[PDB]
């Protein structure tokens, strides 16, 4: 129905952080800044994978470098 | 304008995983699994945060290792 419409629209709107709770917030606004919030979103989710995948790195070599050592502590 | 209303609802659409882009969903549709998708990314950030953390932490225990032999072995 219509009721579900306007509640959807609701929730949705509510969980963009620049419009929540904003009751003055139009419908073609929370349409384009929810399309513009998962694409924000998507690029922040890239950042920590990034930062996942160096750590990873980092994590193998001192591994291997825990390895060297303890073959060489005589 | 209606007009640019429409093209916003097939934008948020396009950028929903669960939505085919080739198939007209309804209204509601695209809201609730806009909805849905930013809080299961929201969700997925939690736990890559989660993730980097415990690697930090695992990277912290394993320098403190490669100190440790350093200063012990020959
Ligand atoms: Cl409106
Ligand atoms: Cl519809
Ligand atoms: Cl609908
Ligand atoms: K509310
Ligand atoms: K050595």
């Amino acid at each position: 129905r219509r009721n579900e419409l306007k509640r959807s629209f609701f929730a949705l709107r509510d969980q963009i952080p620049e419009l929540e709770n904003n009751e003055k917030a139009p419908k073609v606004v929370i349409l384009k800044k929810a399309t513009a919030y998962i694409l924000s979103v998507q690029a922040e989710t890239q950042k920590l994978i990034s930062e996942i995948d160096l750590l990873r790195k980092q994590n193998e070599q001192l591994k291997h470098k825990l390895e060297q050592l303890r073959n060489s502590c005589a």
